[PDB]
C-alpha cells in the first residue's frame, strides 16, 4: 500500500487559483490519498457519478483532512464545493482507466469543465 498526499490550495504552483495539488494522483488499487488542508476554507467530496460502479464514495467537511480508500480500480472525480465553479477539481486514477468515457459525460458546472478537459488531456496524452 502506498500513502498519497494531495493539498487542498489557494494558489498552485502552475499558477491555479482555487487548486488541488496535484490535480492528478496515479494510484494502484488499495493505495490511499489524503487530503491536506494547507489552505482554510476547502474540501474533498466525490462527484456525482464521477467513479467506478461499486466504489465508495466520500463526502468530506470543510478543513477535514479526509483519508480515501482506493479499492477498484478507475478513475476518481472528485471536487471542492465552494470553489467547483471556479474550477477546483481534481482526478485520483486507480490502475486503468477503465470507466474514462464515463466520468466524462457527468455535470461539470461553470469553470470546472475546462478543468475537467485539462484533466483528462494530462491522463491520456500527458498534457
Ligand atoms: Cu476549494
Amino acid at each position: 500500500m502506498e500513502e498519497y498526499r494531495v493539498e487542498m490550495l489557494n494558489k498552485a504552483a502552475d499558477g491555479r487559483v482555487m487548486a488541488f495539488e496535484p490535480a492528478v494522483i496515479r494510484a494502484q488499487p488499495g493505495d490511499t490519498v489524503t487530503f491536506v488542508a494547507k489552505d482554510k476554507g476547502h474540501n474533498s467530496a466525490l462527484m456525482k457519478g464521477g467513479a467506478p460502479e461499486g466504489a465508495e464514495t466520500w463526502k468530506g467537511k470543510i478543513n477535514e483532512e479526509i483519508t480515501v480508500t482506493l479499492s477498484k480500480p478507475g478513475v476518481y472525480m472528485y471536487q471542492c464545493a465552494p470553489h467547483v465553479g471556479m474550477g477546483m477539481i481534481g482526478a485520483i486514477v486507480v490502475g486503468e482507466p477503465a470507466n474514462l468515457e464515463a466520468v466524462k459525460g457527468i455535470k461539470y458546472p461553470g469553470k470546472s469543465k475546462a478543468a475537467a478537459e485539462k484533466i483528462f488531456a494530462e491522463i491520456e496524452s500527458g498534457g
